[PDB]
DNA sequence: ATGTGACTTATAGTCCGTGTGATTATAGTCAACAT
DNA sequence: ATGTTGACTATAATCACACGGACTATAAGTCACAT
């Protein structure tokens, strides 16, 4: 669907599994449901800025550490 | 209201004026409402990535100079 | 499969219910997986005594009560 | 170890003892092994519910009876 | 008769995730009128 | 041109649940040898 949901979807997974998270652990962290949490990274879903900042702080990441590995993942070959 | 969200729309309005637009013409050139895009620049707008998206193509400018962008915003 | 089951499998959720509870709730209090609750409360899984003990503290109830409740529900129609 | 287990085990001991049998025969009775029963009276296992069952069978008594008494005994 | 021990094998119970209908909060989109 | 106020309606986000596969702990079932 849309290019850069699947790359924000793809680095949400890939920093919870860096810090060894699992899914219920962040949707609790990030003050979010169990199922979207799984929905993001299952299929993507259209998640919200606030929403995106709510699964940074769960991620215990920061704004500009999260954007400096969205770059990274849209640059990629 | 919300730090990031605040910094993005920011982001939006910089580029626009950077790029001498108009919001009228950021509305036509994306396809979105002008009361939207308004919206955003004055906070009042919780956007989510697709919008987000459209918004990036109507400012012709690629995802990763926004970001590249809106860290630099980030930090004061 | 067993009669006895389906029937503690009824009376688990029956109860449950009845309080107002929900599975995440319960296997919260038993200190089992909520996947566990709704593997019994669905398919009548075969539980051991310590657990289904578990489930009557979860459910914030006693042997006694449970198995008051539980012949009432084999003695019905 | 637990206090309903160590109920259930006296019950079924209890009610093998009101009706004469051995554990060889309860065993023979409810096709389980012998020493799987020794260890339960001993309370030396955690049955599942379909075991429980099967113990019931063997003594012949009904679910209800069974757990008629298992209340009454758990009254101290 | 019953009670051990110790030794496989079935399965109970755990852990992490997927996928889904139904409801609630809220973003998406577009009016009217402002300046 | 941009701002603001209601609106309607799509959908983000919530909540309670089912379902699966893989792994771990332990109950189920059977030996040998006590007594
Ligand atoms: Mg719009
Ligand atoms: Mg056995």
């Amino acid at each position: 669907e849309s290019f850069l949901l699947s790359k924000v979807s793809f680095v949400i997974k890939k920093i919870r599994l860096e810090k060894g998270m699992t899914q219920e652990d962040l949707a609790y962290k990030s003050n979010l449901d169990r199922t979207y949490i799984s929905g993001i990274e299952r299929n993507s879903r259209n998640l919200t800025i606030k929403s995106l900042e709510l699964i940074m702080k769960g991620l215990e990441v920061s704004d500009v550490v999260f954007f400096e590995m969205l770059i990274k993942e849209i640059l990629k070959h």
